[PDB]
């Protein structure tokens, strides 16, 4: 099943750990290893228990503490590693939304990924946060059909898996068929409700379908069809849809992929993950780009921000 790479430390002392911690910010300097060491080896849970005893012993907050003594991207991971997992999506969702400027790329990988009760969970958190509905803020800051694909998204009124109905399966792949290929332009709506309402399972056999009537993979025919942020998003459902992890593992290659790294994603899939899947995206990673993801990562990042990362991916061998 699914698998995270992150567990509940045994024998978990927060008052310890806050000591441990206090003592690695005090006076001139700061003791990274120790902090890095020691975060990355706790639970998301546990670091809440933590901040919440170093607030009740020194009357200081942990958060701020470290955004005062850590700095560049190790300060980055730390700060999204001590952000609670149920407002972590939420909290990205609202940067990518906020000011000038929206973070595509960001709504995309989040609202397509993640299922219909974990995206129920974000929009309560989200709206207890922010005092605004997400769905709101989305509308807003977005357009065309890329946002009506979201807004179904954000239903999470995907149908339930089922007993699979055959006849079902013909009839969507042929009328995705006729709504692409066959058709002079496209019936974008037409992909919308199918691709985000019809259940898991009642797709994976669509896409095979569709790919032994027309001889192409879903996957192209979105290519030659569509375009944007619209065509970003499609390719993001339909990989979802056959694999989370398999989708995860292609967003953070693609992260370290050429010049350059994106940290930003780089922070947040592993983040995110660590207490999920990650695990399982490790093991999508390897099958799919012939290297361990721990690889990857140790020859694209340096300094404290590097050993963070590796102590959270493991899979040093994979
Ligand atoms: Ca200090
Ligand atoms: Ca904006
Ligand atoms: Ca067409
Ligand atoms: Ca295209
Ligand atoms: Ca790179």
């Amino acid at each position: 099943a699914l698998r995270g790479t992150v567990t509940d430390f045994s024998g978990f002392d927060g008052r310890a750990d806050a000591e441990v911690l206090r003592k690695a910010m005090k006076g001139l300097g700061t003791d990274e290893d120790s902090i890095l060491n020691l975060l990355t080896a706790r639970s998301n849970a546990q670091r809440q228990q933590i901040a919440e005893e170093f607030k009740t012993l020194f009357g200081r907050d942990l958060v701020n503490d470290m955004k005062s003594e850590l700095t560049g991207k190790f300060e980055k991971l730390i700060v999204a590693l001590m952000k609670p997992s149920r407002l972590y999506d939420a909290y990205e969702l609202k940067h990518a939304l906020k000011g000038a400027g929206t973070d595509e790329k960001v709504l995309t990988e989040i609202i397509a990924s993640r299922t219909p009760e974990e995206l129920r969970a974000i929009k309560q958190a989200y709206e207890e946060e922010y005092g605004s509905n997400l769905e709101d803020d989305v509308v807003g800051d977005t357009s065309g059909y890329y946002q009506e694909m979201l807004v179904v998204l954000l239903q999470a009124n995907r149908d339930p898996d089922t007993a699979i109905d055959d006849a079902q399966v013909e009839l969507d792949a042929q009328a995705l068929f006729q709504a692409g290929e066959l058709k002079w332009g496209t019936d974008e709506e037409k992909f919308i409700t199918i691709l985000g309402t019809r259940s898991v399972s009642h797709l994976r056999r669509v896409f095979d379908k569709y790919m032994t009537i027309s001889g192409f993979q879903i996957e192209e025919t979105i290519d030659r069809e569509t375009s944007g942020n619209l065509e970003n998003l499609l390719l993001a459902v339909v990989k979802s849809i056959r694999s989370i992890p398999a989708y995860l593992a292609e967003t953070l290659y693609y992260a370290m992929k050429g010049a350059g790294t994106d940290d930003h994603t780089l922070i947040r899939v592993i983040v995110s993950r660590s207490e999920i899947d990650l695990f399982n995206i490790r093991k999508e990673f390897r099958k799919n780009f012939a290297t361990s993801l721990y690889s990857m990562i140790k020859g694209d990042t340096s300094g404290d921000y590097k050993k963070a990362l590796l102590l959270l991916c493991g899979g040093e061998d994979d």
